[PDB]
């Protein structure tokens, strides 16, 4: 039941220290690949960060966050969220695997966009969310947990340089066997978010 | 869910068969259970049933004509207008179409700072997770669906029709399927994955 995984899925921030096999990662990515996308453009690209390169990753992250703390960053209206970003770095350090998700069709966050450009971003970004959600749900099916991460935006330039990518950085997802079982997070009810016409 | 992820197709032919309200609620409930950045839950849903179908279709056709008349918002995408017209015909066949809004969204006509972009990107991913949950739940229930951004060819017209100041993200049409498409092409793992 996908309904079962949809209901049971949680953001997991404590993991078992146990390695995840390449094959398990393969299965999760191949669920992402099966997402729908605008014009079947499939704009998602993935960079799997293993133990090999984790420390270097985390250093780039931390440099970006420090740059933000120093007021040389990109999110001056979100200083209250820097503490959360530092917590996410810790979670990424402990998680056995983190996968970066890129948008090969993405334009820089630093550039100003026409309405048409915005619509392409919106379409592609939604599509990538479908992929990452597929990955998340597949992790649940496999007995893993995951955490979807946009705190990487506090080190946007630094991580794009680290990745040496010409693509737009969208997110990371950390994965592993879970070491917590959170109850359902708060949600607005269907009456709060739906208008029937 | 692995079954539904695999089996899911974009469906563009529908039976003439209504959907119960509780079925629609189950689909929306799946959406609500998506993750979202800061648990902001930016999605809002407007469910369009047969009573308002014609009015919907008229607003979207208006926008499409405005694009054809070079008075639209996607002048670089004229080659895609024919597809948008086909989407209108598909929305006509579906018993239900749900519009998905981003209550936190800025107009496509406004210019965004890097920080505003990041917030949009995070919200848009979140809404994609919701709409994918809806799509997968439709499959599980024996329904089909079509995720729609061709609505952008009538962005202003549809926001006016919906009487909303929120950002229009997408529509999803829902119904009992009258086709069973073969898998659509996909890139392979090697094409999209780098290992570090
Ligand atoms: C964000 C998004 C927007 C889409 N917009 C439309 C649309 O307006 N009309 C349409 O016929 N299909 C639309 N699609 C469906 C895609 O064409 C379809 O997902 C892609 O061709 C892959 O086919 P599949 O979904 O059957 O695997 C959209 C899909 C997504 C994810
Ligand atoms: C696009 C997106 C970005 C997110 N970014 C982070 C993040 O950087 N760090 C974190 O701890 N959680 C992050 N989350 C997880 C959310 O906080 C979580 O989905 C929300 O609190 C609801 O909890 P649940 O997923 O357990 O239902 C993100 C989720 C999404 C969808
Ligand atoms: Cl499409
Ligand atoms: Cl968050």
């Amino acid at each position: 039941m996908i309904s079962d995984s949809i209901s049971k899925r949680r953001s997991i921030r404590k993991y078992k220290n146990q390695s995840i096999s390449h094959e398990t990662i393969e299965k999760i990515i191949e669920a992402g690949i099966n997402a729908p996308s605008s014009k079947n453009r499939q704009p998602w690209r993935f960079v799997v960060i293993t133990e090999k390169e984790k420390e270097s990753m985390l250093k780039a992250m931390s440099k970006g966050i420090q740059n933000e703390i120093n007021d040389n960053g990109l999110l001056p209206g979100s200083r209250q969220h820097i503490a959360g970003a530092n917590y996410t770095v810790e979670i990424m350090k402990q998680a056995p695997v983190t996968i970066f998700i890129l948008n090969i069709l993405g334009k820089s966050p630093l550039e100003k966009l026409s309405p048409e450009e915005r619509f392409y971003e919106m379409a592609n970004m939604q599509s990538i969310g479908a992929a990452i959600q597929n990955m998340s749900l597949t992790a649940v099916e496999l007995g893993l947990g995951s955490l979807w991460i946009c705190d990487v935006y506090f080190a946007y330039r630094e991580l794009c340089e680290w990745l040496n990518t010409d693509s737009q950085l969208v997110a990371a997802i950390s994965l592993g066997y879970p070491d917590e079982e959170p109850s359902r997070r708060p949600r607005l009810q269907l009456s709060d978010v739906t208008e029937w016409r």
